[PDB]
């Protein structure tokens, strides 16, 4: 039996041309990155920040 | 599938520009504080006691 609105799944489907990935970094990372990319060392440009 | 009302979201649209600070700070400072402010030794000022 299965009834209207349910929460338990039937049949899943599901595409992969392209697949996400989802990485974590830590919140302190983007501050040693960000106070060094403002004002001191490094910058991006290019495919940098991209690939 | 998505039901009337359902417990999770879909996704969160947040405004980020004010932020809210949720200061925790326990309670036995707060009498010392308030007993210090009661009595004659220490007060607050008018215009730094807010930033």
């Amino acid at each position: 039996l299965v009834t209207n609105g349910q929460a338990n799944a039937m049949a899943t489907v599901q595409q992969l041309d392209p697949i996400y990935v989802d990485v974590t970094q830590p919140s302190t990372a983007l501050l040693r990155l960000r106070r060094e990319l403002a004002s001191g060392q490094l910058e991006r440009a290019g495919d940098n920040a991209a690939k």
